[PDB]
C-alpha cells in the first residue's frame, strides 16, 4: 500500500508513535517519506548482503529474518516479509524496538539527514488526528 502523508499519520498515531521516546508524529512521518515513500512494499538490498524492508526500511542484519542474511540477528522476533503488510503493526512494533536502542531515531540515516534539525511539524500540518 502506498499511504497518503495524512493516512499515515493518522495511522502510525493510533499504533501510539506520537511522542514515542520523545519523538514528535512529524518525525516518524519524514521518516517514512524519505525512507519508502510511503510504500509498505519497499526493499532495497544493501552492499553487506542485508535488505531494508517496509515503509520504515527495517534492515535484515539486525531485526527480522529473510533467511539469506547469514549470521545475521532476528531482534524483532519476525520475518522480514511481516513488515511489507499494508497494515504497519509489524513496523511500528519493531520501530519502538529500535528507538528505543540507544541512538534514537538515529538508526534511520534518511531521518538523521532529511529530518531532524528541520520543522518536522510541517510534516502533519493541515491533518485531521
Ligand atoms: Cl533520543
Ligand atoms: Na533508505
Ligand atoms: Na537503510
Ligand atoms: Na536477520
Ligand atoms: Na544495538
Amino acid at each position: 500500500k502506498v499511504f497518503g502523508r495524512c493516512e499515515l499519520a493518522a495511522a502510525m498515531k493510533r499504533h501510539g508513535l506520537d511522542n514515542y521516546r520523545g519523538y514528535s508524529l512529524g518525525n516518524w512521518v519524514c521518516a517514512a517519506k524519505f525512507e519508502s515513500n510511503f510504500n509498505t512494499q519497499a526493499t532495497n538490498r544493501n552492499t553487506d548482503g542485508s535488505t531494508d524492508y517496509g515503509i520504515l526500511q527495517i534492515n535484515s542484519r539486525w531485526w527480522c529474518n529473510d533467511g539469506r542474511t547469514p549470521g545475521s540477528r532476528n531482534l524483532c522476533n519476525i520475518p522480514c516479509s511481516a513488515l511489507l503488510s499494508s497494515d504497519i503493526t509489524a513496523s511500528v512494533n519493531c520501530a519502538k524496538k529500535i528507538v528505543s536502542d540507544g541512538n534514537g531515531m538515529n538508526a534511520w540515516v534518511a531521518w538523521r539527514n532529511r529530518c531532524k534539525g528541520t520543522d518536522v511539524q510541517a510534516w502533519i500540518r493541515g491533518c485531521r488526528l
